[PDB]
């Protein structure tokens, strides 16, 4: 199909009659959407679903928010992450089948779903680009979750195929955010991502007078995306991006940071004065795992990212001000 | 190892549930089971037993028959429907097999689910090495996720100390009694039989679409039924096992058509319509694994299998699918 370009000529303008349903809207990424929507006074009725709002795995329960709100746009962020691989497949594929089907049946204009970097093929040449998504099996460790994400992508394409044949205005696409951090992250030191975990380990050292320990050697390099940046990128995707191919949301390779840089940045943001030490008994992760921002950079060249240091200082200030209610 | 030390022996207390059991493959299983006096109560489910896509309806034959073994042959073949109908049915069936303590479950994959870019011969390990062809990729991905779901239920069984094994077979170009003989909608070999019959019955010429040059491996359904039963009794690997004849036994479409003509004693003219285009030349599948594990297996020769299928078709023309 040579017909349409990856972007629309003009952006979609939302009106007050628009209703935007956001599943998984209370996590790190969803709370950032809410922040940007409020800060930039984006029009429309925005509905941020949470766990108490209904079990999206159940087909009938999943129909309830669509019947109630009749959304014109859907941002699908929810995922299930009894820890059995069976559950990871069943719970995610059932919710994904239900959500996308509801989107089609209720005539949602555009639906954006969320994938993650860990669903790409295990055997892969870097940098990761979106076209490589299905080119071989994922890593065995999370392959139930990985395949549900892969079939979430495919189901969107199949629903795009159906919308054409039936003459409906329904578009399905997806974003791939890479290493999000920011307010409302999960700060459990054992179960959280390394960056929010370091923030919690630094805070704990500051309260106890203990040294601040980085579990790696500090050498590996990663690209980190501030959740508020990712939210602006996602809104840009909702307003402009027409392609069914996923789009990576990540910062450039030139902006990669080491764990040691990250941990040092955290220390300065905390103004922690004690010692920061690296535990080399723990083996280092993989050195570089670069993903490619070429498509977004090509399609939105004027986009401005938040400096890493400012994003850490903002994130640390939220953590200090909200420690009691942060997820731990 | 891939094969158990001793074969499973079914008793009169065993109950074997077969989904999709009333087509070509299930009919062959039912035939070998009767011919070889295989024990157990065999239940061949069909549409009348419940919509297996519905999780509750799918539970009914498990609660009713309490199977010890399951052979899962059912499949639905908009792309949306093929993804949803197959993925729900498969999810339901394998979950029921686990929850109800089925000892061994054998599911069925197809040749068309392997990666589009592939080095021939097709071998079982290449199943997930890349995307399938676009034309049927919803059906393909449902089959690939049926394979994965069985491996994942095997992991749960181990972690829980449960005796539930899941595996699968890949039958390649089945033919035989109780096939679909519709000339427009049937597979090449069953369609050709009906075309040859109709040409002999109207006096017309026997017209074969294409040049007759492409080569395929054709497997008699009764052979495949013997291979599947062998797999139930002996095969312990969760890796799928290809069921096909060897590459040396491939036949060309022209060879298929000629054997059919001689089987019907059709004396008129067999012409080739080269205005219709030829499919791919060879799409060869590998039986090395079955050959290594069951080296004494004896196949029905192609001519003998065509003759048996032709006689069944003639004796049961009124009730055959056409
Ligand atoms: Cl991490």
């Amino acid at each position: 199909h040579m017909a349409q370009r990856e972007v629309s000529d003009q952006p979609i303008t939302l009106t007050q009659d628009d209703v935007i349903l956001v599943t998984g809207g209370t996590g790190l990424f969803g709370k950032a959407v809410e922040h940007i929507v409020k800060k930039e006074q984006i029009k429309g009725k925005w509905v941020f679903l949470g766990s108490k709002d209904g079990d999206l795995r159940d087909a009938d329960a999943c129909k309830q928010p669509f019947e109630k709100y009749r959304p014109t746009y859907v941002i699908h962020l929810a995922a299930f992450v009894m820890n059995f691989k069976v559950s990871f497949w069943l719970d995610n594929v059932n919710m994904n089948n239900n959500i996308l089907t509801c989107c089609y049946d209720f005539g949602v204009k555009k639906t954006i779903s969320c994938l993650s970097t860990c669903v790409f093929p295990d055997k892969i040449e870097y940098p990761i680009t979106e076209e490589k998504l299905h080119e071989g099996p994922p890593h065995f460790s999370n392959n139930a979750y990985a395949y549900a994400k892969r079939m979430l992508d495919m189901l969107g394409r199949w629903y795009n195929e159906k919308a054409v044949n039936e003459g409906k205005s329904c578009l399905f696409t997806s974003v791939i955010p890479t290493n999000l951090f920011g307010p409302h992250d999960n700060f459990n030191v054992e179960a959280g991502h390394v960056l929010p975990g370091l923030m919690h380990k630094c805070y704990k050292a500051q309260q106890n007078g203990t040294d601040f320990v980085v579990f790696g050697s500090g050498k590996p390099l990663r690209q980190f995306l501030y959740s508020h940046d990712a939210a602006r990128m996602l809104l840009w995707t909702m307003f402009n991006y027409q392609s069914e191919e996923p789009i990576m949301l990540c910062v450039s390779e030139e902006d990669e940071k080491s764990i040691g840089q990250v941990a040092q940045t955290i220390k300065d943001a905390f103004n922690f004065t004690g010692n920061m030490v690296f535990d080399t008994s723990k083996a280092d992760g993989q050195y570089k795992k670069t993903s490619s921002n070429a498509k977004f950079l090509r399609l939105n060249p004027t986009f401005q990212y938040t400096p890493f240091e400012q994003a850490i200082k903002e994130t640390v200030q939220w953590f200090l001000e909200n420690y009691e209610t942060a997820r731990k």
